[PDB]
DNA sequence: CGGCATACG
DNA sequence: CGTA
DNA sequence: GCCG
């Protein structure tokens, strides 16, 4: 079992969901308490289980696996022996976990904001609505549309949204393209949002594109919330039969020179990309982001025509998007 | 001991 | 800070 | 929490 998640295939459907979900509760809780290192370990351990070919039935099957130490092993041991881990259940049932999950699920609210509200005694969404002065415009939008934003986005929604984004993009710039990224490109059937990457084959023609796209969407009544810019984290008014629902949509524009790097970064998973960037820097001495791959000693950027090119320049076996579900 | 991904809005 |  |  390779130690980095970018060195192994992780399919969407795997064989250890019970174990991985328990470890991911501990990771989430570690985040709520401000320990990003513990969060990362528990996430990495859960991800290792997703990459295994068969169900773990015996604690012996963990020996030698990366990111399993005393704590993650004890969690698995108790789930195998008893079907429940006391620590996981305590966190699950705790007022702090439940409230931090509730608040951080809001668009515009992260851990530090949720923790402050928790410390102020706030506990419910209605508590927040009762104190609108304490909210940014982004948080106001997140709370206003929270019910819809909690409804899974389905493929039919994606296809309808792709059509209206393509229409606006084509009106704004002939020849520009729209690529579905995020979890749907990895094969997910559902999501919390839809992610789109926009470019143009002629370098530089995409300058100023995203404001023009947003204006065209806003004039068709499709925009409920949005913030020079190249990323827009939006809420769309998606038509439905006889009505509409709010959907989160992320739009990003990249020049075509950067498109493989942006496609790779925005296709995820989040853990896959953090692990790939860690691998790049720590094992290969190269700096990876959604713009490029930089060699800091020659002071040069690697020219890539595809995601495959990037994997190859990092000395990694290529993984298609459906195997990046780390 | 300390690192843990890396950027834009 | 928030978002990805 | 795990690891280089
Ligand atoms: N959520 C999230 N995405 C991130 C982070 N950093 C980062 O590069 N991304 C990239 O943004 C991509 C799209 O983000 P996303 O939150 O829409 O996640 P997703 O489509 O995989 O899952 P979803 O099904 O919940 O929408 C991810 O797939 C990930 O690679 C991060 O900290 N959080
Ligand atoms: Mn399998
Ligand atoms: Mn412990
Ligand atoms: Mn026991
Ligand atoms: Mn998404
Ligand atoms: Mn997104
Ligand atoms: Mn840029
Ligand atoms: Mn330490
Ligand atoms: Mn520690
Ligand atoms: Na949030």
């Amino acid at each position: 079992m390779p130690a980095y998640a970018c060195q192994r295939p992780t399919p969407l459907t795997h064989h250890n969901t019970g174990l991985s979900e328990a470890l991911e509760i501990l990771a989430e809780a570690a985040g709520f308490e401000g320990s990003e290192g513990r969060l990362l370990t528990f996430c990495r351990a859960a991800s290792v289980l997703k990459a295994l070919p068969s169900p773990v039935t015996t604690l012996s099957q963990l020996q030698g696996l990366p990111h399993f130490g005393e704590h993650s092993s004890r969690v698995v041991q108790e789930l195998l022996e008893h079907g429940v881990c006391e620590e996981v259940e305590r966190v699950r049932r705790s007022e702090r976990y439940q409230t931090m999950k509730l608040f951080t699920q809001i668009f515009g609210v992260g851990v530090k904001t949720a923790d402050r509200w928790y410390r102020e005694g706030l506990r419910t969404l209605d508590d927040l609505r009762e104190q609108p002065q304490k909210l940014t415009q982004q948080q106001k939008a997140g709370l206003q549309h929270h019910q819809d934003l909690s409804t899974p986005v389905l493929r039919s929604d994606v296809d309808a949204l792709q059509q209206v984004v393509e229409e606006a993009v084509g009106q704004a710039l002939p020849g520009a393209t729209v690529t579905l990224t995020g979890g749907f490109r990895r094969g997910k059937l559902q999501g919390h949002d839809v992610d789109f990457l926009i470019t143009h084959p002629k370098e530089g023609q995409e300058a100023g594109l995203l404001p023009r796209v947003m204006c065209r969407l806003q004039d068709q009544g499709l925009i409920l919330y949005h913030q020079a810019f190249e990323r827009s984290f939006c809420i769309f008014r998606l038509p439905q039969p006889g009505s509409w629902k709010a959907v989160r949509v992320d739009l990003v524009v990249a020049p075509v020179s950067q498109f493989p790097f942006a496609l790779l970064g925005w296709t995820g998973s989040k853990l896959f990309q953090r692990e790939l960037r860690r691998f790049s820097r720590k094992e290969k001495g190269l700096w990876l982001n959604s713009h490029g791959l930089f060699d800091p000693e020659q002071k040069t950027f690697f020219q890539a025509a595809s995601e495959e090119d990037i994997f190859r320049h990092l000395g990694l076996e290529y993984l298609p998007p459906e195997q990046r579900n780390a």
